[PDB]
């Protein structure tokens, strides 16, 4: 019985909605306003899943909350590109099935370069050949992914987790592989991958920040939650506080 994977998909969320007004004109405060609200409501989804993870309440209490905010926006980049890739074949950014962007949309947006690396990131789950498997898997060692310099209230017990995440894509790899070289090509290609996400999420993060400070000018509504992540949590990633762990640092 493949356990570990059969959680995986159980707790996989399902489809969210933005909201969006698709039969109006587009405009940035609109489109803006409605990425928020999807996020706001990705947010939710993103913390019941990540609560129902395995080994997740190993997690000291007040740790818990902390990962899945500083790893949000991560999270949300890998699992658009997969539905952007699935969906479409990565001829657009499907954030949700009601806030689909094409080039027009990602250009309004005013995020235009941060799209075109999402939609990069969408063509090499397929250039990969990225496995439906391995996309669960990489996306669970994703929330794992980000650490204060001053310390977890347990770091201990966030490091035998991260540490079991990455033993859990070890065992993914070596299943069809029947050669020790082809597994660490493989790990190669999909570590590679995973680092790939956080510059695009640091970049979301400063636009997300950025816009929030000027929100009030610029008609954009930022829901509560995910307002309270963007001026609390993010700017301890932005000020380097908070910093992804990248499997290939130099
Ligand atoms: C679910 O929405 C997103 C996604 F699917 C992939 C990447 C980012 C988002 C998202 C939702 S709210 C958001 N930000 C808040 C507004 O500034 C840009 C970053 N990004």
């Amino acid at each position: 019985q493949p356990i570990f994977l059969n959680v995986l998909e159980a707790i996989e969320p399902g489809v969210v909605c933005a909201g969006h007004d698709n039969n109006q004109p587009d405009s940035f405060a609109a489109l803006l306003s409605s990425l928020n609200e999807l996020g706001e409501r990705q947010l939710v989804h993103v913390v019941k899943w990540a609560k129902a993870l395995p080994g997740f309440r190993n997690l000291h209490v007040d740790d818990q909350m902390a990962v899945i905010q500083y790893s949000w926006m991560g999270l949300m980049v890998f699992a658009m590109g997969w539905r952007s890739f699935t969906n479409v074949n990565s001829r657009m950014l499907y954030f949700a099935p009601d806030l689909v962007f094409n080039e027009y949309r990602m250009h309004k947006s005013r995020m235009y370069s941060q799209c075109v690396r999402m939609r990069h990131l969408s063509q090499e789950f397929g250039w990969l050949q990225i496995t439906p498997q391995e996309f669960l898997c990489m996306k669970a060692l994703l929330l794992f992914s980000i650490i204060p310099v001053d310390g977890l209230k347990n770091q201990k017990f966030f490091d035998e987790l991260r540490m079991n995440y990455i033993k859990e894509l070890d065992r993914i790899i070596a299943c069809k592989r029947k050669n020790p070289t082809s597994c660490s090509r493989r790990f190669y290609q999909l570590t590679k991958l995973l680092d790939s996400v956080q510059p695009i999420a640091r970049e979301l993060h400063q636009f997300a920040f950025d816009l929030l400070i000027k929100s009030h000018m610029v008609s954009v509504d930022f829901p509560e939650m995910m307002a309270e992540i963007i001026s609390v949590q993010v700017p301890k990633i932005l000020s380097g506080k908070v910093k992804p762990i990248y499997f290939h640092t130099q």
